[PDB]
């Protein structure tokens, strides 16, 4: 077999991005400042984490292993609960002490035949009493919310459609319906989409199946009360290249971002319209809604090039570490126009930015408050010539957070400080009758000067300011999404505005 | 109530001192070089470490919670398994949220009324399928050496005769009895001593009831054929002073350090012979046994000046913290000598020195190898620069490890280098046949330059050089004492030579 490492090397698993794969507890973290009283419930996020050093060299960021994490909020004290997903690869791995899935998403490289390839790596959202760890080549894992025990594949009942569940289902607060899709819904470059949703008792409720015009990444997607919205990022898989070893994803220049509408309910396969955007990356959606005339505003991290640029063109063609910014972009989509090609977006700020979160109590409907990561390259906001060399690579970085009213225009800019990044935040309504975007954020900080992770309390009141800082002894590896879930919601998810 | 402190204050919890509290698992650790592969069983270590802030400011590293370590190796992969012990205290505490014990062994000071006052954190040694985590004001904790969970306060089947147990009970090779003793057997401040032993069987053996001159701290004790003997830490209580919210221990220059010998067999308390060595401070036994005419050789670390400094007498005269030296010194005692007085020591090596190991194959005979720590203060062994704004206090430090074949007179001498300092090292016979000394020895280092714990694996042919070095991703905060478990002895001990 190709040789197990023993320890690990390379720049994606240097510094703060050495893997720590620890799992347990640490209960009553150090608290400077003080945490609001009246917050109670838990934050969950994943990160990416190889369990085991991998066989391949330069391995992805995102084909480590997931880990949960859980931080438990009461009466202002705070535990933190640490699980890895047992997935088919975690266990099996566990069980030979070595590596044995190759490429990402590519199962031509396993040195065994896995029925189910996924790390769960990506997204941790709340459904129904249990935790779902996502990864959209894979359907969920399911997790027990207060011990993060694995309680397996999870298929809804018998019920589940596709053979993949993106990481980024919307929950409809209205309808408490989860709505989801997968692509590549039949396997390994197909250009197979399942559009599906569950009502609030469990039922599948829409199944769809439509045809991507291109094997494309559909990483996010948008709903709104009558549509759902498919922003397809110019990476194309080949099978052809993959059985012989290549990667799964290749950027293709020639196409544009196509944008798909389907009617939310009641639609057929053939009734989605592929618009198509100028040419570019589709980031995360920050929401979409209908407004007055019935068109939809899709709100979403824009760029004109490849974000993923270690998987560059045919030619070996792309941009360098750094280089991409994405921007804060509106597009206007109308489904009874038969004109294909949009508009450039308008930009609703300037910052480079990503993983924007809104009051999910919104979702679907008009919303005036984002929050989000930006990268601020303007002299001294991050210390570079501190923090680069103990970084690591392979993880985008964020060195603050900001908030956009949308009424007003107003900006308040977090910033942790000049040898700390960020994470994705979460948004926590202040309680149940709180005004939109009324409450506190959350987001864990990477410490450079400590080489240890802390967790920022903010209170939209004053974004600049931390109402209190959870210090970690342990580094926590920079991670994808994460989930708030209070303890006031039966259902896991907030009331509707 | 006094005020709980939220994050940890002062020199004994800054940097490398500052506690994780991390219980759980890291499997498949990170390994440089090779861990012979013929090495199977579990090495297994106590560090105080305080779960929760103590209003107590200053507290000592010796009244923090035990947390125990075990690191399990098979076929060259090494394992580490993390757990607090569950004692009293760590439980009503973890209820409260909030620090209840006070002072170090002054119940007097206590928020609230503690039966057993335990943090369990001096050592963890093995017998008859249980861990005992010990702590020489209390009974031990039993625990499960699988899973380290904890079953309870330990009475031997009911048999447990004091109220207070040894951190360092011996093990005969040859009888496989546990030998064992508590003083202050009676509660605080008595003069009882209660020598006592169990058989293989489990069932107790002796039991004797002797008086101390003074209430003084008797750490550590020597077993050796026919005797037991008993060496006095000039550090006297007064229950008195206790009340009105005073130290348990203070210095008392005007006393000797008493040496007891008592018959191992068939005494009374009346037999017990109170010899009086200069005064100084007793250290840990490296081993004691009778040698040809009889005589007790005892080799222990000794000091001339009192090494817990932070206890001084009366008018608070003391030592400063890195002013005493400790020496391996030999006394020689004669239980039919009626002269009390004993000429000074006689020192093996020149080496400041503690924490002595022996091959305990011939523990309570004569032995002739002795693996130890020491403190070099030679310029260049230890960046001092570095090290000691990173280190905190209230620890004891090493700088290497020694070996000494008493016979030839031979030393070697492991320097883990410049910017790392070591815990108390552990022998591993290299085989059921390999002959006294010969082996593997393990020890955990601190490396101020990571941040990070290490377990480095030596072979006793060249202890110069490390034939592996694991390497943790956390810190293991310094830690007290620790055992091996090897897998080939059912009973957990290694086999008589
Ligand atoms: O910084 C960014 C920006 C973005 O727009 C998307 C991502 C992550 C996408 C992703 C895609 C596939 C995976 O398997 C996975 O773990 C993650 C990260
Ligand atoms: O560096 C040294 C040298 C020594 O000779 C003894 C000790 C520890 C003794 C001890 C005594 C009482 C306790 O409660 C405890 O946790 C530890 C540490
Ligand atoms: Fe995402
Ligand atoms: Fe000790």
């Amino acid at each position: 077999l190709p040789p197990a490492p023993r320890y690990f090397q390379g720049e994606n698993t240097a510094g703060f991005m050495r893997p720590v794969r620890f799992e347990g507890d640490i209960t009553n973290l150090e608290v400077v400042g003080e945490i609001p009283k009246s917050i109670e419930g838990t934050f969950y996020r994943v990160m990416p984490e190889p369990h085991l050093p991998s066989f391949i060299p330069n391995d992805p960021w995102f084909n480590g292993d997931g880990n949960i994490s859980g931080f438990y909020f009461k009466d202002g004290h705070v535990d933190l609960k640490q699980r890895y997903v047992r997935t088919e690869k975690f266990v099996r791995e566990a069980e030979a002490r070595r590596s044995l899935l190759g490429k990402y998403r590519n199962r031509y490289t396993d040195l065994v035949e896995f029925k189910i390839r996924s790390t769960a790596n990506t997204n941790i959202v709340y459904w129904r009493g249990q935790l779902l760890a996502l990864k959209e080549d894979s359907p969920p894992y399911a997790m027990d919310p207060e011990t993060l025990e694995t309680f397996g594949v999870y298929d809804f009942d018998g019920q589940l459609p596709s053979l993949t569940f993106t990481a980024h289902p919307k929950f409809d607060p209205v309808t408490r319906e989860m709505v989801c899709f997968g692509y590549e819904a039949k396997g390994d470059g197909t250009r197979d989409i399942c559009y599906y949703s569950f009502g609030p008792d469990g039922k599948i409720a829409e199944t769809v199946w439509l045809v991507s015009p291109v094997c494309g990444m559909i990483h996010d997607f948008a709903v709104t009360e009558n549509f759902v919205i498919f922003p397809i990022i110019p990476l194309v898989c080949d099978v052809e290249r993959m059985k012989q070893g290549g990667d799964h994803w290749q950027w293709d220049y020639s196409i544009p971002m196509y944008i798909g509408v389907l009617p939310r309910r009641g639609a057929q396969g053939s009734d989605v319209k592929w618009f198509e955007a100028p040419h570019g990356f589709a980031g995360h959606v920050a929401n979409a809604f209908e407004d007055d005339k019935g068109h939809i505003q899709l709100q979403m991290a824009y760029a004109k090039d490849n974000v993923f640029f270690w998987w560059p063109d045919a030619n070996g063609k792309g941009p360098r570490p750094g280089e991409v910014e994405a921007h804060f972009a509106n597009f206007v989509l109308d489904y009874q126009s038969d004109k294909l090609p949009l508009a450039e977006p308008t930009y609703l700020v300037d910052d480079d930015m990503e993983f924007p979160r809104i009051d999910d109590r919104v979702a679907t409907r008009k919303h005036k408050h984002t929050f989000f990561c930006i990268f601020d390259r303007k002299p001294g906001v991050t210390d570079f010539e501190f923090v680069m060399p103990r970084a690591g690579g392979g993880a985008p970085m964020s060195n603050g957070l900001a908030h956009l009213n949308h009424e007003t225009g107003d900006i308040q800019r977090y910033l942790p400080g000049p040898r700390k990044l960020t994470g994705e935040c979460i948004f926590i309504p202040r309680n149940s009758e709180a005004a939109e975007g009324d409450g506190y954020v959350m987001v864990l900080l990477a410490n450079y000067e400590d080489m240890c992770s802390e967790l920022a309390v903010l209170d939209t009141k004053d974004l600049t300011n931390e109402v209190a800082l959870i210090k970690l002894p342990v580094r926590l590896r920079p991670g994808l999404h994460g989930n708030w879930v209070d303890k006031s919601d039966v259902d896991g998810h907030p009331a509707p505005l």
